[PDB]
Parts: structure tokens; C-alpha cells; sequence
């Protein structure tokens, strides 16, 4: 019965996520994670790597039969019509169907809280006969680049249909009116939404002990007082600033300023914070006075709060860096831990589970047109046309002897 | 219902990108990807990749036939004369045809809302038959450098006529009664501009949780409370630093002078800014005063929005740098990453789908004439020369034996 | 209906780029892209090798015919002969056809404004005859030098007179009663001169959003407010400067002194700022006084201006620097982008058309003198002597056998 998201802490504990309250120069660490197109590359790894090893010998050395230093360029040109020739068939399939928002509401909410709902559709025909029109369709990138490719495609069109019922079916909320419930009573965690049960999944799931309170295991938790102290702090320092501008105080008892000239200026200036004095009326009327000339230091603990996200999302999650000469931070790239820890959850329950790999830390890192390449040397195929090229090499080679 | 755009956000939301109220040395950060002529040449490479794809041998063995080291020397001189002989006929058809603005304002919009707007256009015959006239007429360049570049546009002629037939009719538009919608009632993201519908998309749509609230997950809204604080600030400085120039305070109770001599000067200075008390009467006049000479510290946070913004837009898009020997900053170029995640989503949507590639990150820096010959080594035609020249120089080789 | 150039904004935001009011050390930085003769060697490039593609192997095989370690240095003697020989003729019909002015103030408008005008002219016989006459007697220095460079001529002449069309006919205007025009009905971008329509074109276009209301996507209105700030506070400390000279300020109730001795030089510094108290009458006269010591810190801003200036050129336009040992700038040379970006649309309508290429980086540094031969690699002539030298040496070598 005890709430989770609308209360007075956790609807503030996702504000503090975007700039609303404070911002240093390691909120921006929270973006590199938080990025989409990285789930792009790895499902088309996660689907190439299976698209490249449900064949044969029979099938391909035919293509060698009907070809006729000589047997070694015959592989890139095999490997090239078929780098840009799946990848002409991978990349459409794509942008029509993967919404970019989907990964990063997850991010968005896994990070901060722990408990990220998830929707499911129904599926009419109409739905799903655009998309089986839309696969079969996928063949014209096929055709002329490469007459392998749409053999390939007849053999591997079970994954390529099933990626397109799951895939543009799953989406997280955006709904105002969601929320996530504790249970009390045989305790659980069930998500609600419109009045209705809603599937959801715990990967940083609250830390129950105290009645009627939770803490919480997200990384944001930690630095959640600090970032609103900063807040606490900057506008604490804008109103000390504010109210001691006028150069002589004494006690007794729009922007056009730059485009005008400066005897307008001074004139101005004057009128604009008018000379108010303070007094308070006495009986005995003796005064002793001070003055404080004060600021609070905002430089001091902003290069704090910088080194707190920038040193909690390197210890979370463990993204890598990419550093030159003189020490000079290049982008951040993911690293081989926090794609398995982010990205493999979410393909393993929120997306089709069961066949796709995590991709390696340097192949994350390569263009988005090398990347079937780098799969291919880690597929089946380099090791068939090296046998192929050796076998027939051997077959031609003992007709000397 | 709700309004998304024309509201007293997300006005000033999209006014502080360019110069209203604030600048630090990090809006040109923004630049660097709001540039065009990164399109140009990736559209370029994903038409000529395509356009260097749909040629067997037998077309271009026989210009070797009629041709009659002579066999290497031979690449070249086809390679070279099919640098040029595409690319002045490639030339001509986009700078005739792509208007300049087209992806400036989708990446003005996109870091900035999310929800970037486009039109369309009626087709009329006029409309199309001046391309379909060019298209024919761009055969020109390709008469005199070589003959095998006609064989090849009217071979690939397809895609030429195909890219002059959306690339064209898409406009994102600057229109001053514009703005997106927000429905509440089975909630969608339409679009209105002069009382009618049209087509938008989202790529950083928003994530509503508060009833008429939203919150944006652009790069923009991270760092605008700062940007703000900055201008709250800077004229904040400048009022500080105005009304103290009188250099002798007591309580009671244009240009010219760069020109003319200081006998002028100092006599103009006294009363350009004439000597204005400041006193309140009082029944019991009894003061104590004090002074405080006073500016706020606009320095020390400037280079706090420059390593907001810089570090902000490498964590966002991950940008690569060009650094040299003593950590000099060069050019910035784009990355692999930001290539995908931002020319590739209006690729893919705003203009002609589903055929070209995106350029890797080497060969976007690289000069715009030899990108065909970047793309030439990437084709088949490398290895279609080599073949040729090992067949002929095997079977004019074997002669002696 | 709206005026955009003649207005309160426009036309000190085009005096900022000049020195009127500010300057700091970036306002040269503008200077490295706005000079000419870069149009100069992109043109001659775009010239040449459309110059050295039009010839086959006949015409130049017998000049060898009558030429009769000794096949090698007929290269460069053809090669040497053609560098000066045809640059003798480029030469002499550049610089007195080719206006200086017209590209600098292109791109005195395209950095600033974005929307600048250009003129045309009607070509009587009498404006054409003598074009015509020059590029006839342009022979001359093709006559002593090379045998082949007046057949080139005669073969290329079609190029040399449709590069002397539009050349010279074209004209940015700066003539004093012109503005660009912004139509709200029917919304558009027209241009009149002296109540006469005439062609503009956009490449900057504004960013039309509010009523009655501009915004420019331009990089100088990113950094006009700056430029602006930094004068309203120079005139300011100059002001503030000056007003306190007399050292002993009391509150009651031309350069002949390097010249002169100094024992006159005190004597006059008196009377020139005579001693001028400063008092208002009161009724109860007490006073309590302050004294402000004061100037504004202008070191502080000039050297965030110029990386302003600086780090917003390199990232608009990409530029490349050279930098030696110890970190030394020295001078900035054309990227091999924004040669592309600013030289090109400007190529591509203002000048000749479609047949001319942007030229490569490096190519771009090198000497007026050698970009023929620079060229002259990547044409066909050394793809042509390297065939001849080799065919006829095969020739009289298989002579001993």
C-alpha cells in the first residue's frame, strides 16, 4: 500500500536527473550511458552473428563453381557485396521499426529509481501484415549488389521475423497518471496504470527495512542530498550577492545598458536601485555597529560535485576512457562490463530474449558499416572461404604432379 | 491540449542557442555539429557507393579490348578519369538541387526540443520536368573526361532520378505561426502549422509524469537554468560595476574622448556624471555608515559554462578531437557515433530511405574530390581492375609456355 | 513587409565586424577567410584540370615523333615547358578580368548577415569584343615557350570563353540605398536595388518564429552582444579612469610635455585640471564621507573575447592551423571543408557552373607557380608520358632481340 513514485521525494529524485534544480559539469556523465544508437549496434551484432551461421559449404561453393592471388581476391569481393549487402537489408528494417525513445526511458529510469515499467499491445493483423510486407519488401537491397544475400535472407527470415513482433511491441511509459506500488501485505511488486496491472521488472530493487519507508540501491541515491545542497547553495549565493550591491549603506534612528552611451548609463543606474535606508525606532537609542561584506564560495564544491558524478558513474557501471597526450578526455565509449550490466537486461526482458550476444568493447567503438565486417571475421565464413580457397587450390595444384 | 511550443519555456528555450542573453566560449561547441555540408558528403558517398555497385565485368573488360606495368598504369588512368567524370556530373546535380538550410534547422531543433516539424510539396509536372531535364543534361561533364561514365549514369540512372524527387520536396520549417501539439485524450504528438495537420517525429520526445508538465530530454534543457544564471548575472555586473564610478560618496542630512586632448577630457568627465548626494531626513538624525566597494565574480563561472557546454556536447554526441604536440586544440570533426545518431535519423526520415551508408569517421574529414576514390578503393571496381590485369597479364604471360 | 537590413540592429551588426566600436585580437580571425586570392587559385585549379582532360595520346605522340635515361627526361622538359607555358596565359587573363572585390564582400556578408545580394549587367558587343580580342592575343606568351600550349588553347578555348560570361558580369553590390526584403504574405525572399527587384539568395536563411521578429543563424550575431558588452564596458573604464586624476579630491559645504623641461611640465599639469571642488548646500549639515578607488577590469574579458572570436571560427568553419615546436602559431590556411562550405556555393551561384572543383588542403598553401604541376600529377599527362616513354622504350628494346 506504500507508495513509490508520486511522493514527495521520488518525483524530485527524476527532476534532479535534467536541469531543474542543479547542474555541474557531471551531469553531462549520465548522457553517455543514456545515449541511444548503442542498442542499435548491438542487436545488429546480436542479429548478424546468427544471420551469418546457418549455412553450409554446399550452398556458397557453387557460387565459387559459377565464378569461372587469383583465389584470395575472390574473398573480399564475396565479403564486401555482402558487408554492404545484408547491411542495405539490416539498415531499413531498422529505422522503420526501432523507436530511438524506448532505451532511454529504461536508462532513464534504472539509474534513478530501479523500478521501470513496461507496456504491452495487442496485435491485430493490420499491425503485423505492414511489417510481413515490409520484410518481404527487404529483399530489394538484395538483389542487385549481391545474389547470395537474398538466399541468405529465405534461410535467416525466422529471426528476422520474429525481432518484428517484440521489438515495436514493448514500450516504457510515458503516461502521467503511473505509478509502481509496494505491497504490504504477502509483499510484492506490482505495477499499476489507468487502473489497470501492468507487467514491470526489479533490476535495483529498495532495500525494505524500516516501516513504512524504503531505501533506495540506485546510484543516484547517493549524490541525491548533495546535488540539491548545491541547489541549497547557488541560490543562497544569488541572494547574498543581490542584496548588497548599493556601495554605502547607513543605519539610523531591461538590458539596454549596453547599447546606450555611459552618461545614460550612470544616470540610470541611480534611479534603478533607489538609496533605502534602515532603521528600527528606540527608546534608549544607542547603536553599535559592523558590517559584513560576504559571499559563499560556489567554486569550492562544484569541482566536488563534478568529481562525485564523474567518479560515482565510473564506479558503478565502469565506462571506459579513451586519453591522448597531455591527458587530454576524449569521448566515452562503453566498456565490456556495462554492456552486459545495462543493455543485456534490458534486451533480456524487455526486448526478444534468447539469441543475441553483447558485443565486445572495440567493436562498440567501430563505424556502423565495419561492424558486419568485424562479425564476419568472427564468423563462419572467413574459415569457409579459406578452406574453400585451399581445397580447390590443392585440387589445382596436384595436376602438375 | 497542452502547448508545447509556444509557450514562456520553450521560447527563450530555443533563443538562448544564438546570442539573446548569454555566451561563453561554448555555443560555438553547438556549432560544430549545426554545420551543413556534412550531409552533402555523406549523401554523396551513400549515392556513389550505390552508384559504384551495378557494373559486371563484360561492360568494362571490353574497354580494355579496345585500350589496345602497362597493366597497372592502367588502373589509374581509368580510376582518375572516373574520379572526376562521376563527381562533376555529381556536382552540379546537388548544388543545383540540396538547399543549405534543410539540416540546419533539424539539428537547431533537435538538441533544442526533440520535436522538430516538415513539410511537403504537391508534385506538378513543371516541378519535375526541369529536374527530369537536368538529370538528362547532367550527362555533360560526363562526355568529354570519359565514356564509360554515361554507360554508368544510364545505367544507375534510377537512383538519380529518385533522389531528385524528396530531397526537394522536404522542408523543416522556419514559419513564424508554427508549433506541436500535445494531446491529452489517448495521448499523441500531432502537429499544426496555419490551422491544418502535418507531419512531425520524435527522436527526444518528452517524458511526461506531471499533470501539464513537461520535461524535455534534449541536450539544451540540462544546461539552461545555467545559461540563464549567467545572463542573471552578467547584468548583474554591470549594474555593480555603473553605480560606482563616482569616486567620492557622501550622505547628509559619446565617444569623443579617444580624439580629443585631456584638457577636454577631464573638464567634459566632472560633468558628464555630476555630483549627486544621497541623504533621507530624520527626526532623530543619528547615523552610522559603511561602504562596501563591491563586483560580483563574472570570471570564475564563465569557465564553468564553457566546460559546461564542452563537456556537455562530447558526453551527448561524443565528438572527436584532432589534438596536437602541446595539447593544441585543432578542427573538430564527427565521430563514427554522432554520424549514426544524427545525420542517419534525418536520413532516414526526412529524406530518401533505406539505400544509402553512412560514411565512417576517416573519410568525413577527407577532401570532397577524393572521397569518390575513398569509396572507389570500398567498390568492387579495385577488384574488378585487379582481376582483369591478372587475367590478361596470365593469358598474355602463358604465351611462352 | 519586414525590413531586415536597414534597421537599428542590421547595420551596427555589420559595423562590429569592422572596427567601430570593438576589437579585440579575434576580430583578424575573420580577416583569414574574408581575403581573396584563394577564389584565384581555386579557379586556376578548376581550370587546369578541366584543361589537361581533353587531349589524347595522337596529338601529343607526335611532338615525341619530332622530338628526334633518355626517355625520363622528356618528362619534365614537356612538363616544364607546359608549367609556365599555360600559367603564362592564366596568368594574363585572370588578374585583368578578375575583380578583386567580389569575393570579399560575399563573404563580408555570408558570415554576417546571410542574405547577400548580387548584381547583373546586359552584354552589348561592345563589352564582349574585347574579351574576346584578349583571349585571342592571349597566345602570345604560349607562343616562344611551348609548341603545345597553342594547340591546348585551340582545343580548350570553349572553356576559356565561358569563363569570361559571368565572371565579370556579376557583382556584389555596395551601393548605398539597397536592402534585403522579407514578404509576409506569401512569405518569401526577394531583394530590391533603387525600386527595382533583383537576385539574392540564401545560404543563412533567418530564423522566422515571432511575429514581426528575426532571428539569424548567423556566426556573428552568436557574439555581436559580446562585442557589444566589450565596448559599453571599454568607454566605461575610460570614463572611470579619467574622472579621478586630481589625487586630492574635498567635499565642502596637447602633447608638448615630452618636449618641454619638466620644471614647466608640473607647472602646467596644475592649471590644466584646476583644483574644482564638489558640495551641495544643506540645512543640517552633517556629512559622512567615503572614497571609491575604482576601475573596471577590462584585462579580464578581452581574453575571453578573443576566444570567443577564435574558438567560434574554428568551429564554424573548421580551420585548419600549423603549429610548431613550442607551441608557435603561425599563419591559418583554408580546411579542405570550408573551402567546400564558403568557396563553393560561392562558385556555384555567382560564377561559372558545374564544371569547376573545389580544390584539396594542401594544395591550397602551396605556391601560385606550382599548382599547375600539382595539378599536372593528377591529370593524365603524366599518365600519358609515363605510357609513351614506356610503349616506345618496349619498342626499340625488343630491337636486340
Amino acid at each position: 500500500v506504500i507508495d513509490i513514485f508520486p511522493t514527495g521525494q521520488t518525483m524530485s529524485f527524476l527532476r534532479l536527473l535534467h536541469g531543474f534544480l542543479g547542474t555541474c559539469r557531471g551531469q553531462s556523465m549520465h548522457q553517455v550511458l543514456r545515449d541511444p544508437c548503442v542498442l542499435r549496434k548491438q542487436l545488429l551484432y546480436g542479429v548478424c552473428k546468427t544471420l551469418f551461421d546457418t549455412i553450409t559449404v554446399r550452398r556458397v561453393a557453387e557460387e565459387w563453381k559459377l565464378h569461372a592471388q587469383y583465389l584470395l581476391v575472390w574473398s573480399a569481393s564475396l565479403r564486401q557485396s555482402v558487408q554492404t549487402g545484408v547491411l542495405g537489408a539490416l539498415r531499413d528494417i531498422l529505422y522503420q521499426y526501432a523507436d530511438n525513445d524506448d532505451y532511454g526511458l529504461y536508462v532513464d529510469w534504472c539509474v534513478t529509481v530501479g523500478l521501470v515499467p513496461l507496456l504491452d499491445v495487442k496485435t491485430k493483423p493490420s499491425e503485423a501484415a505492414e511489417r510481413a510486407q515490409f520484410v518481404r519488401a527487404a529483399v530489394q537491397r538484395a538483389t542487385e549488389t549481391h545474389p547470395l544475400a537474398q538466399d541468405l535472407l529465405q534461410a535467416n527470415l525466422a529471426l528476422l521475423l520474429q525481432v518484428a513482433e517484440r521489438l515495436g511491441a514493448v514500450r516504457v511509459a510515458n503516461a502521467p497518471e503511473v505509478r509502481v506500488f509496494k505491497k504490504v501485505r504477502s509483499e510484492r511488486l506490482e505495477a499499476q496504470l489507468r487502473g489497470k496491472h501492468i507487467r514491470l521488472y526489479v533490476a535495483a530493487e529498495p532495500l525494505a527495512y524500516e516501516r513504512d519507508k524504503l531505501l533506495f540501491t540506485t546510484p543516484v541515491a547517493h549524490l541525491h542530498e548533495e546535488i540539491l545542497r548545491y541547489d541549497g547553495l547557488c541560490r543562497h549565493q544569488k541572494i547574498c550577492q543581490l542584496l548588497n550591491t548599493f556601495p554605502v549603506k547607513v543605519v539610523t534612528a531591461d538590458a539596454e545598458l549596453y547599447h546606450l552611451p555611459v552618461l545614460e548609463a550612470v544616470r540610470k543606474a541611480r534611479d534603478a536601485a533607489p538609496f533605502r535606508p534602515l532603521a528600527v525606532e528606540d527608546n534608549r537609542l544607542v547603536a553599535n555597529s559592523f558590517f559584513s561584506q560576504f559571499v559563499p564560495g560556489t567554486e569550492s564544491l562544484e569541482r566536488f560535485l563534478t568529481q562525485l558524478w564523474e567518479n560515482e558513474y565510473f564506479r558503478t557501471f565502469r565506462l571506459r576512457r579513451l586519453v591522448t597526450h597531455q591527458g587530454a578526455e576524449e569521448a566515452i565509449v562503453y566498456s565490456n562490463y556495462t554492456v552486459e550490466r545495462v543493455t543485456l537486461p534490458y534486451l533480456c526482458h524487455i526486448l526478444a530474449l534468447g539469441t543475441l550476444d553483447p558485443v565486445p568493447e572495440a567493436y562498440l567503438q567501430l563505424s556502423f558499416g565495419e561492424i558486419v565486417a568485424a562479425a564476419y571475421d568472427d564468423s563462419k565464413f572467413c574459415r569457409y572461404v579459406e578452406l574453400i580457397c585451399s581445397r580447390e587450390k590443392a585440387r589445382r595444384r596436384q595436376m602438375s604432379r
